[PDB]
């Protein structure tokens, strides 16, 4: 439950624009990206299979010109071993944007390591205390560290419960590019977090040229126009593009990528968006829990609707 | 219906804190507990049965080191023969805070005899008109009367139909040390008083230190969370502490404990709040019939969110 | 669910009974019992709780002429101060019957101790084998029957019983059967409801004694177990909360209370005695209905009679 | 409810009648009516409004052809005046067909007194053991129906009839049985539905007499009881309500607009007579097919006929 | 509903035939058609719309091969400009077989005369007595069938038709029977499904010619009225709309395209002819299962054959 | 749904064995394994990755003891660097079960050539008409059989199977057959269930060889299929999303975890063996006991056993 579904575009009847003249190129930080969506790699199981799952996910995001974010790379950092189902990713995909990833455990050296592992060009870090609990000192310490020691960019990552904007403000002064929303004791966390719609506006509201990215329950290319209207710079998806993987190989993959870029551009021709930029000051109008929450933590909805 | 699912804690992605660092402690008036949760006898049948439930939570109670409110001692009042099922509860808890209980047709007289019958560190008045009506002047009379001739903090509870800021000012103002919110013509009262949310938030907004203490529905950790987290000082348990005594006795009632007051700092850890009194500064969202009533009565609900 | 709301008893118009005449002494095995029901004690948590909770249950139940089971005797077979909390019961209901409790694990000496501690008139059995995920069970269960000179009532818990099954423990020496009918999952809607159980095993053991526990409801609940077959039933979760309400003089009302309600439903019956409770004109319907007759089970016999 | 939801006509596409070629006219026992229903008065509460309620149902029952039953007469039994409340009836209804009522605690006596007082051309005898929570109703039942000339009704009230009560009615002397089918939970499933009755005792008694009342909801309602068996249907609450709303005049017109849809319902189904319409072909499913099925009552012949 | 729902084809996994191997031609009584579907005209409202109408739907059925039925020729009989109305579905469809349409109230002499207005291949009589509200109708299509030389199908409307009423049509020399199964709420539930109708027809009336028409929504639903035994199968809301979205060429398209997946429907089947479909392999369920069931229609053999 | 939630087993209160005497080996037709569930690898889309997710599938199958089916083999029929994503499995588990995989299209020089290629010790042949949409397809089994010497599998793909086209396969020589069970609409309520499939063709062929494959969602959808009468079953999406979540060592997990929660399932019944698990009582209801019941196949010999 993304929150998405709350949103609602506000219809334009005279959109005056050619599929060809909508650029989607955007922005993640210093970062430019020709794709507003980028590929999110799953860790696996290791081994050869590992290896060549990310071999071709780099293939299938080098030729279709997208981002791709491998999987956390702590244990390849203790296994030498392991290391080659990473370094892949770089050797099949030279000239592509692809981030690094570990937890928010990992040590400014470690961090460098993972960047170096393979040729990132930007760094994520993921949280979650509370799936850390149940299966934290320290944590925002250690991103402060890791922002200023490594050579790239740091995208913090957020799995599952959202982020607000005190969470934000944080981690931006700490140094994080951007930040990257994902929203027997278990049951304690049944109805707990901030939905990534929410997230978003809230983050937006006070950090309005910040980077943010959504990932996570992206179903499709509306949805993706939604997170980009709310705010987002760009979107990641997962088990979408691994599915399609494992289905019809790399060929497949490259399909469905191309498919949903098409997609977005048919979203944004019908509502006038010539650009990435114009999709973010799209009017909408936002209802429901969303709007409620918003309006509670004082962000302002109207805002969204009357742009 | 406590009216707690109307309410949502805002989620924390840096809590910065160790488990052990969590501390529980509070304050119930003028009185230190180290717990705050406490255990919520009930009167049962009599007997010598209810002198070892009694003698066992006190048992339980006195390694737990948290709070025990005694069943009404009224009937024990007048027959010599039961007062030894409440005198038992101090022999076994020498050292820990136990709570006398009395009706309020009580008089001073005797609710100094049942605070004197078990060496009470606080009285408890409870209230149920709706109740003794279906099944009332002079009860505010009574009260005001008993609070300046017992000799320690007296505590008005309210059994299933909540408090109005105007209830709770009146008993404040009486000389209450604190309240406790429990909330062929029954049908008259199916949707009737305010619930346990509600009243807190209400009380809270016109007493901003007084003392608030929440009761019954509390079914988990979380739920103890939100009402030490909308102002309660600390909260009690009943039902859940029965039941798993007599299920496994002393010996499983204790675990029973521990469990949940360890599932408490669980939720403070993920919240980020270091103590009881950063608990009830914990930001988080009303919605819903609570958020309704608030609205209507004047109590502000954003307060609770920008915070 | 206990599938007793699939069954309906037929109305009558005219039963031709008062209050009064009505008797609902019934038979477990040899045993005479003035009462169809009886308390089925827990185990609980020892310690001295258990002591009181056993002793006041032990009185309710001697002032209400009911039987009296106790929870299971394992812990007391090895610990002295425990075996006190089991004494108390025949110290406080020297003239009623009372039912010693073991697991299917126990073994014949173990069985016959249980049931000296407390002067047994009869023995329970607790079968689960379900839980216990074995060999040797219904052996040790014939042995435990021929050790002990009372009854053995052979108690499954929760997942019902076939009349194969009754019909093994039936050979083994058992008096009577007590029907309660990641991997966990499995089980979800594995079993047979006491309803069914009822009617299977009393198709192939006519005058074999079956108990029903567990899930009755109400009188009418008892009433519908007995008129299935059933010839006594048993009930604790109810009773407990009775006594933890208002002590003993409470659970001697509630036991009071459902004893004349259920001679009120068997008056509108038409039902003078349990023997003829037991021939009531029924009907079997839904889930019931249809596992009765895949099975081979007569439904209509319940219904014309 | 009565389970007449559970009965669906078979259609018949060439009925060959004119709604003129109709006779709605049937036989209650020995007595001769020209309408099938009729209407159930009700006690109500004594006084003139009593008194006028009647008088009104008797003067509408009188210009529309249909029999009247009356309210209890226990307290006309007693008090001269609220007598007068019953003896209207005939002052005002000279020729039409009335039934006395008493309840099944009545006398032979009082029954026969009942009688008299309104000229009653037959007497209803309610049951309802249920509620009186005993022995001799039955044998008092009997007496009754020896000392009154007149065909007694009796009628069950609510909870159903079996072929088994009506059957001893029946040997009691009874002309016709009417079927209305902290402890009152014990009888929320309780009973047996006017169809499921009707079609239970048909089964066994054949040319028996037998009439449905209570929750009648329509025509249709009437026309499935009497396809179901029912020799005569009764109402009451919709014909006090179109007495309290319209008065007279009013009830008049729901009596005469009920009797022309009935008519208009077997002119669809080709029953020429009430003993065609007994034999209309009709299936019958749900709840009451399975409890016929199991209680031994053929469904199929109402299907096949 | 038409209780097609509850009839299930027994899949064939080897069907052992092509597209082009299947046969769709039927025979409509002593008729033949190469088509087991066909349009069901609408009388509209008159005037030069209903003479286009008419018209596009002749110009159609004829490029299509399907047979068309025209709307109720009633008032052509009488005005001689509404005539031309249907005259003209003969001079655009000279050669296809055209059904001519008349109520059971219409005489001998109409149902000829509105056969040689437009020089039909059959006559349809369609019935419905219930809205009519008599006596002489069957009497009357007895007459119009020994008047007319063409075969008559007697078409029910809405409320289904049982196997004694299709039989009384036959015997009065019908040549097939349509099947199209304040006071309006009797009717609610009132009547029997297609399915049913044509399950129960059949049982008494193997070889006899039945149609069934209403309802229907695709071509599946062709093919489960035929497998239950239908010869022909009729069709018109979906036409007519299809006709006034999109024309002539339009029509003409769904008529094509229903044709073609009814084709597809036997391939999956592995019936190559219109008798094969009829001993399709299928299971009946629900509703219809019961009705059958209790009506004594066997439903084992469109399992079992 | 593969209708295996309409079976529930009949409860066995002393099964009277340990987990240590089950033995889980059958019999694929003359072949036999060790395990009664095997992985079926999927196609995929070529490349390097089926190459890998292959090798993988074979060293954990190889590990587990268990047999594993590869995807179709058409495209490595004529692709030589496919050919090798298939070589793989067989030079990776080099004792193991192996069955080679082709569509109902493929000829018998294929069926053997595809054989060949991976040294397989059965061989599958896939069915599904339906989406093809033909002739000659039985027939051409019929070669495939005779052309290879190692048991052929004809595998139906979700619409099931009845007992008529099993037996047809059957002459055909098919060593066993694996059940399954705009216009794409008319498919939305056609086949078989699983479970209707295995009980039908069961009472037919007593001693020919099932396998029941997709949908299992778990240990207790294999007891059943196997107590329905299947000797084997299969599953793909659970093992293959096993390994792309944890690899081999995963996929290894997963194949033993379930493996011994069926012997814990056949614990608790008191079924040794695979050949009593094929005997074990249970009950038949809903939908799957209606389709058996009209197509004549005996519902309670599955329960009276
Ligand atoms: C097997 C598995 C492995 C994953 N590994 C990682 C990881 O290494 N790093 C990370 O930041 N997220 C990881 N994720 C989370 C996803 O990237 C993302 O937050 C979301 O759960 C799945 O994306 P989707 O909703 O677009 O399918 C993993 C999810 C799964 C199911
Ligand atoms: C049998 C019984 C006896 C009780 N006796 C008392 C009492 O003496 N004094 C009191 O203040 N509340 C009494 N209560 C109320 C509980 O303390 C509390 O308000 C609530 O109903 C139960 O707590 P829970 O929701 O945590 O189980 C009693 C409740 C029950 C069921
Ligand atoms: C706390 C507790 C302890 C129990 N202990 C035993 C036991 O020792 N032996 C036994 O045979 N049944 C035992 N039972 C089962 C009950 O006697 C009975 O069969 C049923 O599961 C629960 O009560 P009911 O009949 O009111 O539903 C226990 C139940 C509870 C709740
Ligand atoms: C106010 C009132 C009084 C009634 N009094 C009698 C009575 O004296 N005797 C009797 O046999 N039935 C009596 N009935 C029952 C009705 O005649 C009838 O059987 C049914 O319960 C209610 O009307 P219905 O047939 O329209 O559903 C009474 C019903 C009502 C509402
Ligand atoms: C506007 C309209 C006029 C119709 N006129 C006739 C008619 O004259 N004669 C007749 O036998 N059926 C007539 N029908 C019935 C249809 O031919 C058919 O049996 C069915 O009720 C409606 O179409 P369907 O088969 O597509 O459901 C008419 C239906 C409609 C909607
Ligand atoms: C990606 C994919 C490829 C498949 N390829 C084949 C194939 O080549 N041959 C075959 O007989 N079945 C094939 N199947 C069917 C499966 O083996 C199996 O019968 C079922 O449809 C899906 O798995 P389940 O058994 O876990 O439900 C495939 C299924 C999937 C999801």
């Amino acid at each position: 439950e993304t929150g998405l579904d709350d949103i609602t575009f506000v219809h334009v009847s005279l959109p005056d624009l050619a599929l060809e003249q909508v650029d989607i190129s955007t922005k993640i930080g210093e970062l430019s990206s020709s794709s507003p969506i980028f590929i999110n790699a799953m860790t696996g199981g290791g081994g050869k299979l590992t290896y060549e799952i990310n071999k071709s996910l780099a293939r299938a995001a080098s030729q279709a010109g997208i981002p791709l974010a491998v999987g956390s790379q702590m244990s390849a950092l203790k296994d030498p071993s392991e290391r080659l189902s990473y370094e892949i990713v770089r050797k099949e995909n030279p000239n592509g944007l692809i981030f690094a990833n570990l937890g928010s455990e990992a040590t400014a050296a470690q961090a460098k390591e993972a960047v170096e592992m393979i040729g990132a060009n930007a760094l994520q870090i993921h949280l979650n205390v509370i799936q850390e609990i149940v299966m934290f000192s320290g944590a925002l310490k250690r991103i402060e560290q890791i922002c200023s020691r490594v050579s790239v960019p740091v995208i913090v990552k957020e799995v599952g419960f959202g982020m607000s904007k005190a969470s934000a403000g944080k981690l931006y002064e700490a140094g994080a590019a951007a930040v990257d929303i994902g929203g027997r004791q278990i049951s304690f966390f049944n109805s707990w977090g901030i939905s990534t719609a929410a997230s978003l506006a809230e983050i937006r509201s006070e950090f309005p040229a910040s980077t943010m990215i959504a990932s996570g329950g992206l179903q499709d290319a509306l949805d993706v126009a939604k997170a980009i209207a709310l705010g987002a710079s760009c979107t990641g998806m997962a088990g979408h593009f691994l599915k399609a993987l494992t289905d019809s190989g790399e060929e497949g993959l490259l399909e469905e990528i191309q498919l949903i870029l098409e997609e977005l551009k048919l979203i944004m021709t019908v509502l006038g968006a010539r650009t990435i930029a114009d999709l973010q000051k799209a009017p909408l109008v936002i209802k429901g829990e969303t709007h409620h929450w918003l309006t509670e933590r004082g962000v302002n909805t109207s805002s969204y609707s009357v742009r």
